[PDB]
């Protein structure tokens, strides 16, 4: 697929608001993901013991990972589709070390859209959400193709 410039503008305009507080957005998203799809928590050896949202909110490590995850995603979105290099090491570790199925990337994509929708309603109307969804679908489609070359496709 290919986004237009206008669509990228809508995606990078709401992302600039996320970047004003990357750790808080990273916490919200990861907790929204673990609450909605608890099975995903299991993939995190360091955090699967967390039992409640209060514990999750208090975890320093969880917050640090949230910032790592959003910072990588931001770097990929800022490429505007030219993200082959950035996707290579990401695909290799998620397909070979962590083993994250494509279905779980669809789950965090839903959590990202849920959190932008509640924290940035003014900059995340229907056109901006459709553009963000297209951008994450592009990201998933290119990651799934890399998974396949790497021998995992999950
Ligand atoms: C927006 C999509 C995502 C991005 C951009 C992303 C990015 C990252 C990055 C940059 C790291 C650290 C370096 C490396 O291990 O590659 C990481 C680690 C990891 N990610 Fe992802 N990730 C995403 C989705 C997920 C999903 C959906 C899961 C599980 C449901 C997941 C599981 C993990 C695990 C288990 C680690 C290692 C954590 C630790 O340090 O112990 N990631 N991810």
């Amino acid at each position: 697929m290919v986004l237009s410039e206008g669509e990228w503008q809508l995606v990078l305009h709401v992302w600039a608001k996320v970047e004003a507080d990357v750790a808080g957005h990273g916490q919200d998203i990861l907790i929204r993901l673990f609450k909605s799809h608890p099975e995903t928590l299991e993939k995190f050896d360091r955090f699967k013991h967390l039992k409640t949202e209060a514990e999750m909110k208090a975890s320093e490590d969880l917050k640090k990972l949230g910032v790592t995850v959003l910072t990588a995603l931001g770097a990929i979105l800022k490429k505007k589709g030219h993200h082959e290099a950035e996707l290579k090491p990401l695909a290799q570790s998620h397909a070979t070390k962590h083993k994250i199925p494509i279905k779980y990337l669809e789950f965090i994509s839903e959590a990202i859209i849920h959190v932008l929708h509640s924290r940035h309603p003014g900059n995340f109307g229907a056109d901006a959400q459709g553009a963000m969804n297209k951008a994450l679908e592009l990201f998933r489609k290119d990651i799934a193709a890399k998974y396949k070359e790497l021998g995992y496709q999950g």
